[PDB]
Formats: structure tokens, sequence, C-alpha cells
């Protein structure tokens, strides 16, 4: 049993809810929240900007030190950093950004990072301002992630379309 509430079960391991991932993280304090990161960990907008704002910019300060030491992530890659006030850990995962021309095949590689964690609160990778089709992102998630993933979908309209089109 875990603390996640109000989710719709899609598969053995994947759950979905219409929720603000920031508000959900603040309520649950999950072991792992996933950030929709870029390779520079520049948390300007979308999920990343909202998560970082909720940490009062402490996520960005920590991320800048990580990049100064390690250099940029790979598209499809990840790193584990603090979850600050939102979670124990934040798994920063880089899905391909269609609005930068990145290979959508890298979305599966991005979701493979989730398998290193038994339970996660996450957004749909490469959705929103990353430009991918969220229906596709949900299909890749279900077909790639084997650990237990609780997906928070920001738009109510999109949530209802993801559920009503799910195979
Ligand atoms: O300001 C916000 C608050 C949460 C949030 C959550 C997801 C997203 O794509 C954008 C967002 O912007």
């Amino acid at each position: 049993v875990n603390s996640f509430s109000g989710y719709l079960k899609l598969t053995d391991n994947v759950y979905i809810k219409n929720a603000d991932i920031v508000e959900e993280a603040k309520k649950v304090k999950p072991t792992v929240v996933v950030n929709a990161a870029n390779v520079y960990l520049k948390h300007g907008g979308g999920v990343a900007g909202a998560l970082n704002k909720a940490t009062n910019n402490a996520m960005q300060v920590e991320s800048d030190d990580y990049i100064a030491t390690n250099g940029p992530l790979k598209v499809g890659g990840s790193c584990v950093l603090s979850g600050h006030n939102l979670a124990k850990h934040c798994l920063h995962v880089v899905g391909p950004n269609v609005n930068k021309g990145e290979d959508i095949q890298l979305l599966k590689s991005a979701y493979e990072n989730f398998n290193q964690h038994e339970v996660l609160l996450a957004p749909l990778l490469s959705a929103g301002i990353f430009g991918a089709d969220p229906i596709h992102s949900l299909r890749v998630c279900v077909d790639t992630v084997r650990t237990n993933v609780y997906l928070a979908v920001f738009d109510k309209n999109l949530y209802d379309k993801l559920v009503s089109s799910f195979l």
C-alpha cells in the first residue's frame, strides 16, 4: 500500500490522475518525483519551471552546481538530485524535445530511467512544451516502465482524452 490517492489504474503498474504535479508532490512527499528536464538542467518553464519555483529556486542552484561539475546530461538520460521540499529525490529525466528536432525514439530510453526506482510520481515525458504527442508518450510509458508510476496530467481536457483513448 502507498499514499497516492484518486488515481485511475491503467495497467498492473501505471496509474494516472488529473493533477498539478507540484501540488501532488507537496501532498504525498513521494520518494521520487520526476522532472521534465533539459540537458542543461535549466528549469525555465513547463513542469521544470513549476517544480523549481516551488523549491524557491533551490532546485536550480543545486542543478547549476551539478552541471558545473559533470557537464550536460544526454537526451534520454537522467540524474538523481535532491527533491527539496517536494520529495526525497528528484529524478531529472531528459525526454526528446520535438521543438528542437530530437529523435522521438529517444523517448523509450528516457522512460527506461524510471525502472531504476520502485515507485515514482511523474509527468508524461516529452509532453507539453517538449512538443510530443502525449497519447504516444503514455503508450511508450506503459510499454517501457515496469516499476510503479503515478502520472500527473496537468490539463483536465488532456487527461480525459488520454483515458478515453487508452488501449
Ligand atoms: O505554474 C505552473 C504550475 C504547475 C505546472 C505543471 C505542469 C506544467 O506543464 C506547467 C506548470 O506551470
